[PDB]
DNA sequence: TGGGGGCTT
DNA sequence: AAAGCCTCCC
């Protein structure tokens, strides 16, 4: 219906290429229809549209993000999070839940890894008061990307990282039985442990979890130990 | 296991 | 912009 969301459609669609289309969604385990438009070619679209129509104002951003999620192929979905950056500074803690519904909607590790640590993760550094509100329904809900969304919002905290906090969602999820669980929480480890390496070594060696995440979370630091 | 064209700095 | 890195993938 916007302008703007279906002059990107055309546009796009015009440039599509269904040669790159089947890898980039093989990549995807084939859940998403896909164009074949790739990052820079993505972007340079958009920007042409964005030169035609100008950005969009703030108070319609939303709009346009959901319009964008509700199209078939994926990279609208890329395209939607390429706006979202742009609108960076206008995200804040009423937008929670328009980011839940971005996460449990179109789900994959694509969109919800590029919704989490960035947007998220700035939102509960700035309001840490609602951590409390949001992390223990996310772990609570059986939703499997607002649980991997409860692990990875700290992902590059680096030396901010609240390990207690931590160490408490992992052993909320760590007998979870899916795959991308148990991948996060080796990815969160892992990532981690460039920063603390002893402390992620030892929480390995000395809690449970699944085979996979402790490979996940070592992988680099073996060769120390 | 552990390293990779597409992406990033 | 030369070069390191990889969420994921296999």
């Amino acid at each position: 219906m916007h302008p703007f969301v279906k002059a990107l459609q055309e546009h796009f669609t015009a440039h599509q290429n269904p040669e790159k289309a089947e890898p980039m969604a093989r990549y995807m385990k084939n859940h998403f229809l896909f164009l074949g438009i790739q990052t820079p070619e993505r972007r340079q679209l958009l920007k042409d549209i964005i030169q035609i129509h100008t950005l969009p104002d703030q108070k319609d951003f939303q709009i346009i993000i959901r319009e964008l999620w509700d199209l078939p192929e994926r990279e609208f979905q890329a395209a939607a999070l390429d706006i979202m950056q742009k609108y960076k500074k206008h995200i804040n803690e009423t937008h929670i839940p328009f980011l839940e519904e971005l996460i449990v909607t179109k789900s994959w590790w694509d969109s919800v890894d590029s919704i989490v640590p960035t947007f998220l993760g700035d939102i509960f550094l700035k309001h840490p008061e609602l951590i409390s509100a949001y992390i223990p329904k996310w772990i609570a809900s059986d939703n499997i990307w607002l649980q991997r969304a409860a692990i990875l919002f700290q992902l590059k905290y680096k030396q901010k990282m609240d390990e207690e906090l931590l160490f408490w969602i992992i052993g909320q999820l760590h007998s979870s039985k899916e795959f991308f669980i148990q991948k996060a929480i080796g990815w969160v480890l892992r990532e981690y442990a460039k920063t603390n390496p002893d402390v992620v070594w030892e929480y390995v060696q000395n809690n449970e979890l699944a085979p996979l995440s402790k490979r996940e979370a070592i992988k680099h630091i073996k060769q120390n130990y």
